[PDB]
């Protein structure tokens, strides 16, 4: 693992992320989507065999031997507010059973159901909480991507904030 894990925020595309694997912001049927999962869908198209997994779960496939974490947030459109929560935790506690089974020292990961399956509300803390209650027992240095500005600022905040 990392010599000191840590979390990092970065403002840019994750389909040019510089860390040892990735995690897709997945729909379950293994489809090329929207936003984060249609950039990972033309970066590593490879990664889509076989890709589809139920809500709440994550699947890795290889493209060549860089590792793609298909992770299935719940679309908070068809979930209520109770199952979603419920779903959108259990997606993160996959992903941090794969980056550990990887055995990689690093992961690029954006924030679940944040996008078209936020149901239109803003779910940046709701998210990244679940993100860390999964990750913060894993010792691979976390990178989160994002795309707004003012999210940026949120997300560099509430890492600082831990210390
Ligand atoms: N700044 C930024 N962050 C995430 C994705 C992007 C895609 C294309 C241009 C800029 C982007
Ligand atoms: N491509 C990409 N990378 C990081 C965050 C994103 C958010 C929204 C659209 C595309 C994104
Ligand atoms: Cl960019
Ligand atoms: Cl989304
Ligand atoms: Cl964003």
């Amino acid at each position: 693992g990392a010599m000191a894990p840590s979390y990092r925020v970065k403002r840019m595309d994750i389909a040019k992320n510089d860390e040892e694997c990735v995690v897709n912001a997945a729909n379950p049927r293994g489809l090329p989507g929207d936003g984060v999962c249609k950039a990972v869908y033309k970066k590593w198209p490879e990664s889509f065999k076989n890709s589809a997994t139920p809500v709440g779960t994550a699947k890795t496939v290889m493209c060549g031997t860089y590792p793609v974490i298909h992770a299935v947030g719940p679309n908070f459109s068809n979930y209520t507010e109770s199952e979603g929560d419920r779903e959108l935790a259990a997606a993160y506690r996959e992903v941090a059973k794969e980056v550990t089974r990887l055995g990689v020292n690093s992961v690029a990961i954006p924030l679940l159901s944040t996008g078209v399956y936020s149901g239109g509300k803003d779910r940046l803390t709701q998210s990244l909480n679940h993100l860390f209650t999964a990750m913060d027992s894993t010792d691979a240095d976390v990178v989160i991507y994002c795309r707004d500005k003012e999210w940026e600022k949120k997300i560099s905040e509430a890492i600082q904030m831990r210390t």
